[PDB]
């Protein structure tokens, strides 16, 4: 793990957001693409906003997330700049259904969202796993992910980041159980079963909040709504993400090239036809279903579901020609 140097902590606690932007980060369309100087501000201004502007030390919480953008690597899609974005569409939706969680869960959730890509090689578990690397060796299953929670304990435990220790100790534990389960939701190898499960319990009519397992579902379903939000984003910036994703496919795909292995039509930048379909493929069969079961859930994310619907009708106009 690395530490941020005192010259960058110290520039966030004097900072200041734009008055016109509240207004804007509110939205589940917001876009944070071009505001790269303010990001560790707005997720402040969005802790404040949340949990209160006593959630954490102001000097902890600067410390923490100057570590944590630090150990973003630069890929093309698994950046600082998603992790910023999983954080917002959370901030969002944590702030349109507030009192359905606690105070604890939703300084929990803001904080798993920023660390939950956390050193990100731009390798998909599949890759690890297939060519036997170290981490697949230390973590069997959502290997990636295993890593990111290793990494967000290992930050947190650096002199003067832990923003958690004025836990109790029942509290804190509490805490990083809520990070740890959250973040493990974000191999989206475990939503399909997650979602399908809670969709049965809203049709029966025997989903409940109260009950903690039934909770500890919703917001897995909640992290991977946030982690593919680019699908719910304005066209324009729908399509300049896709590009950035696909990136990060393609150069997955030259490495298997490069080893005599051809790889999937996602991960061939030979193979950019395919993409429209290949889009389309993802947001009938992961994205749709995603946002129509969270919106049913909790009834304040429709737009998500509505924008959604608006981008897949979209990338249709792009199979026409
Ligand atoms: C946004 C768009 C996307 N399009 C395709 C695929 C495929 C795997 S994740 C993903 C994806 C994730 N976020
Ligand atoms: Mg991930
Ligand atoms: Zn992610």
């Amino acid at each position: 793990a690395s530490i941020c140097t005192s010259e960058e902590w110290q520039g966030l606690m004097q900072f200041t957001l734009p008055v016109r932007l509240c207004k804007e980060i509110e939205l589940f369309h917001f876009d944070i693409g071009p505001f790269e100087n303010m990001w560790p501000g707005i997720f402040v201004y969005m802790v404040h906003r949340s949990c209160g502007t006593s959630c954490f030390e102001l000097e902890k919480l600067c410390r923490f997330i100057m570590s944590v953008k630090k150990n973003y690597r630069r890929v093309p899609y698994h950046n600082w700049k998603h992790a910023v974005t999983v954080a917002h569409c959370m901030y969002a939706i944590l702030q349109n259904n507030h009192t359905l969680f606690t105070d604890l869960e939703r300084k929990g959730l803001l904080i798993a969202c920023l660390c939950h890509d956390l050193d990100h090689r731009g390798f998909s578990n599949s890759y690890l796993q297939k060519f036997d690397h170290p981490l697949a060796a230390l973590y069997s299953t959502s290997t990636m992910e295993q890593h990111h929670f290793s990494q967000t304990v290992s930050i947190l435990q650096l002199e003067g980041h832990n923003i958690f220790s004025t836990l109790s100790s029942s509290e804190y534990e509490q805490v990083l159980e809520i990070i740890r389960k959250a973040i493990i939701a974000t191999d989206l190898a475990l939503y399909f079963g997650n979602r399908k499960q809670l969709e049965e319990m809203y049709q029966t009519g025997s989903l409940n909040l109260n009950n903690q397992s039934h909770r500890d579902r919703v917001i897995g379903l909640m992290m991977t709504a946030c982690d593919l939000c680019s699908v719910t984003k304005l066209w324009p910036v729908t399509k300049l993400t896709a590009n950035d994703i696909y990136a990060e496919f393609w150069a997955e795909g030259d490495e298997m090239k490069k080893l005599g292995i051809q790889p999937i039509p996602m991960m061939d930048r030979d193979k950019k036809d395919e993409v429209p379909q290949g889009q389309l493929g993802f947001y009938n069969a992961v994205a749709i279903p995603c946002y129509t079961t969270l919106t049913q859930i909790l009834p304040p994310t429709e737009p998500l579901l509505k924008a959604c619907r608006d981008n897949l009708s979209q990338w249709e106009k792009v199979i026409r020609g």
